[PDB]
């Protein structure tokens, strides 16, 4: 039973990090695909040597052809133009990639990163024909990583012991659910009651979370290390059948009162892809914000067509 | 620099697994101490060879003298007779061990496993003179691992994505708190509302959790693999300054309306030992069960003296 | 893919360690099989809880039925009586286990631990009908771990930076090859010439390596932790297609001038099982020792056959 | 107790990968230091979020001040000129960067001496064997506490290429490249093993040919150039090699790793740094292993050292 084959459609900064992490974790053979000539081969060569340091045995190859999607177990899509004017252009890219997925790897697990993700993931779902349980978009794992981390540094606890939920869409309409924040499994409100962190501090953290991509772009460049790690967490849960509860963009079929659209919600990721879609029991305020996120996704989807 | 020194006071079944895991994780040099002659040297020799398989470099040594406590960074006490008649006998074991700790490693971080833990950890605290933030008892990490695991199997999610709190005492008066169970950070109640698990199933799991040690004894022996892993999780948090929120038996100084006694509650474990003691905001009914647990610890503490 | 299924035929102390390490490494679901009713279920329950501590998701189940070999990807055989009087008794056990492997998992990767391993592995091969690339015996990984570790102590280097080769058979006739010892890839002779370790010290280490099991038993302990870790290293190389070079008991078909017998030699373990069998280019002195090891394996196999 | 503090002097592509791997392995708190404004803070912020995914707790911060060297346990220097400022590719050569990077080593060395005189220093600035000695001289750090990257990176290429011809786990190939990190690197064919077995046995069995090896050797020496010619650049493997060295130090692993270290008579050389196997543990360079080289190998070692000396003379 051979290694998983993981094809990275897009070999930019996020691609490079993903390939690095895949080798570190010995997750599978890697293809770095890009339309840019030669570059993916150079990155692939550089990364391949790290098998020695990592005590791994993963092949890492570059590619300039979609034909290398053949036999892929996991496809991660970061390719795309980098706002509203790009929607129809990136739709065409999803049509192209989707057609190649359909013929080369129709049973692959597909993770879409191309922004705006909630729109682009549905466009690829439609153009590739893959089942709803085998395609998801990056969102909540990345967004909550910021919220979890910032709260952890205020409370002086292990970052992953903060859990949190951000839903609806990946972008400015992301819905931060204060009521669903826990610290070591304990409601955050208890820490607020004890004066360990204030409502004002939290509002500042919420604002920072929403604007993190902009903050980092202003300082340096579009974030890529945390996005890569978030994607690999998702990919690993699939490949190792870990059944982790992770927030991703997934097809809504009545959840939150919505359908024929993708939105961010907790899901269980295992060997069968999206094994469960978990509908949070939202109150009216939270729901209202969820609906606003979906409306913005629907608006941009209309423009993409 | 140099490596941590971890002394296992008791080289029985739990000790053997601890030494194995320490080498796997390259956590520090190990001393397997026991009153039984030769045996700890034999287990140490066997375990030491696993450095090759593990790509680690941890010394593993046997000992029959408390002088090997000299320079210990972590001390883990599993020694003791294995009910109420044993309390004064194990009190004398805690007096002996405490005296040697005070002499050889007064600044070590101490983890007590000797049952009943909540009593024995306080006795060792009093006889060793160590600070209250440097001595804890095994309890909630082990007890909650059972609860978390059983729920994860019913819901088909990653075991560690279930978080749960069991407090008060490690033993038959352990307090299982339904309200503080989460799944991927989502309250367990949501899953109950969705009919994914019933309250009857949950009650059965609660009963199974309380009686797990007995169940395992009736099939084999007093559990040792999970206890060992739970202890190493705690020791690792200390040694690597992870600041994990872990439930342990710790000195209460007013929390839950109790003092001059040790009880199970969530704490933060990092380089400074017990960095925080977290008091759950229990309702009156939960608090009443907590008081029953403490009452029993106090009852047995009186008999120990 | 769904997880690998690993069936431990024998759930003694060695099995417990194997199950523990499998969960730590998230290597696959685990079945603790044994011929006593309750114990494997007890051990399985205890170990299953460690998924929480390990952030793993491996099922750990007890079993009293060979039907649980169905769907097995790896089968690790430690069952048997625990000297030459035991040979035909354990052969009878290999006949039964081999029959159930043939029936339930004819293409599983089989690792045999039951002593004497070079005899027992061939017996199971014959009684199971599994291909020669899918059945190996524990030996060299364990024996060399001892030699590697003791040398590393003397020289004060990382234990795994010592590499060494012990071949022929797992047991008292094991052939320690001084010529194939390296430290960080550097021949050990350089360290001897430099007076960092002496020939006398090395001889003592060789003696200690051969007698390690006896030493541990004389210390009122039982050797099972390192044997378990060695077996898991082998199983992992197979399951993750690492293609590690590991010394295991394997079917010889001409190598070293021997055939129709299993002996210890470096092999490459990957997704196709034994992908390569590496024959060390031994000199006449080393060859003669190898021959003594094989002769002893043949002697014991004759006592085992029915 | 508490965590090690690791300061990355230089927050470029190698720095970025290093920070990522440090968090993955929970090795220590990280400081991304650079002269460039804002960028190290942005990289640090991005990387810090990965603590959640990795179940780690390493602080990652950006810095534009040498004050952050205070309390450093490990200092990794990737800073330096890789091209002549404002010059086109045709009017500078490698030798021109030597006196410029000397001045950088003087500056960094002075701040190390002031702020962390006993930190473990790993120098990556090319050509390493020159620059590590310059930093040693300008910082006054003890000889057991300063090393240069070379052999771990160069051998990873050779080990990897051989492994894919022989179809074995990459790390089961062991190999030694010594003398210097650069075009004069000395590939020791005689010392290559595969699962501890001399490579020659595999050549004897026709599993790989002398010609194949010779092509592999040439590819190893020219890998950096091959990667640059493919419109990429080598920073992932360099970062992983550096972290393997730092990890051996911080975890007291006592791994045998080939690094640039001060020679005090080994191979007949002194007052110079060169690549040789060392043992890295809690006391830094715990052992310097002198290989018993034959004449052809010794000749190439001497050539590598002569080139390092030539470049050092220009750097001064
Ligand atoms: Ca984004
Ligand atoms: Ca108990
Ligand atoms: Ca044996
Ligand atoms: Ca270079």
């Amino acid at each position: 039973a051979p290694k998983a084959k993981i094809v990275l459609v897009g070999s930019g900064m996020i691609g490079g990090v993903m390939a690095t992490l895949i080798v570190q974790k010995n997750l599978g053979d890697v293809v770095l695909f890009d339309i840019v000539k030669n570059m993916p081969h150079g990155k692939a060569l550089d990364t391949s040597h790290t098998n020695v340091m990592a005590y791994s045995n993963c092949k890492v190859s570059g590619s300039n052809t979609y034909d290398d999607l053949a036999g892929a177990d996991v496809v991660i899509v970061t390719a795309g133009f980098t706002r509203d004017d790009l929607l129809p252009l990136n739709n065409k890219i999803m049509i192209e990639i989707g057609g190649h997925i359909k013929k080369n790897c129709p049973n692959a697990f597909i993770i879409v990163v191309t922004n705006p993700v909630d729109v682009m993931v549905q466009l690829l779902h439609q153009h590739s024909g893959v089942p709803k349980n085998k395609i998801i978009g990056l969102g909540g794992v990345l967004d909550t990583s910021r919220l979890k981390y910032y709260i952890s540094q205020k409370l002086n606890v292990c970052p992953r012991d903060v859990n949190a939920h951000i839903v609806g869409a990946h972008g400015n309409k992301m819905v931060l659910l204060k009521r669903y924040i826990t610290v070591g499994g304990i409601p955050l409100q208890e820490f607020i009651n004890n004066k360990l962190i204030s409502d004002a501090e939290l509002e500042a953290i919420f604002d920072r979370t929403v604007n993190t991509a902009l903050e980092i772009v202003n300082l340096h460049a579009s974030p890529y290390v945390a996005p890569a790690a978030a994607i690999i967490e998702m990919a690993e849960s699939y490949l190792k059948d870990l059944k982790k509860v992770l927030i991703c963009s997934t097809l809504l079929e009545g959840q939150y009162g919505h359908s024929d659209i993708f939105g961010g919600t907790p899901v269980v990721l295992g060997a069968n892809g999206v094994e469960q879609v978990i509908e949070l029991q939202l109150n009216s305020e939270e729901k209202a914000k969820f609906d606003e996120a979906i409306a913005e996704t629907k608006r941009m989807k209309a423009l993409a067509h």
